[PDB]
DNA sequence: CACAACCCATTAACAC
DNA sequence: GTGTTAATGGGTTGTG
């Protein structure tokens, strides 16, 4: 079943992605991120994964 | 990383012979475990090999 | 695993929706889709439902 | 050229 | 219809 994100998940993410700069986890992160979001629902370590990637591309379409 | 002669047969055995392209992150692992066996190895490793070997099967045809 | 239409199996849907006019195709449609693509590759008819929905808002998103 | 490695764009599928 | 998650793929760099 697809993942849909909490408005909390989806804050904290992009918290690590604009004030911690983070890009492309390790997958080391990837388990300490998904331990963090899992708290408010459930959530897998490509969940993150897929998260970042598509922000990144998410975000390369703005400065287009 | 370097791959050691018994995991490329295996690799090629589940290519070849199991038919799988693309496997799912359990299958992933499972197919890891094994080949732990035989030296250095990370999931990523076989994400990216299964990856790597589709575009040269395509490439070449 | 999701369906990856073959390079044909793209030609005849675009055919039909930028010769044809195709948009929101009826369900008998679809069965007369479906079965031309088959004859190409492994399809079914909800990837035709799914493609001629998908490339509408990606030509929609497209344009603006 | 082969090899792992990892991006980057594209998009099918499904959630709403 | 809309939004995005879950992948598929092409291209590129590194190394030999």
């Amino acid at each position: 079943t697809r993942w849909t994100p909490t408005t909390e998940q989806i804050k904290i993410l992009k918290e690590l992605y604009y004030n911690n700069a983070i890009r492309s986890p390790t997958a080391d992160q990837i388990q300490k991120i998904t331990a963090r979001l899992r708290q408010f629902g459930k959530i897998e370590g490509k969940n993150v994964f897929y998260w970042f990637q598509n922000h990144k591309a998410r975000e390369r379409q703005k400065k287009r």
